[PDB]
């Protein structure tokens, strides 16, 4: 398992519950599908890494418990 808190450094405070074998897609899906903040749009890069579906928490160096950066634009 692998948590990860979601700062929206724009104004608020949303934490995320996913797994190593969760994606970034489906990561995107899971606040998006929630606070409704769109997945798209959204800046959501840990430290600053191109988060690509394309993954599954370990390109970026993911880890069960940290923080990453969301600005809203």
């Amino acid at each position: 398992m692998i948590e990860v808190v979601c700062n929206d450094r724009l104004g608020k405070k949303v934490r995320v519950k996913c797994n190593t074998d969760d994606t970034i897609g489906d990561l995107k899906k899971l606040i998006a599908a929630q606070t409704g903040t769109r997945w798209n749009k959204i800046v959501l890069k840990k430290w600053y890494t191109i988060f690509k579906d394309h993954v599954s928490l370990g390109d970026y160096e993911i880890h069960d418990g940290m923080n990453l950066e969301l600005y809203y634009q």
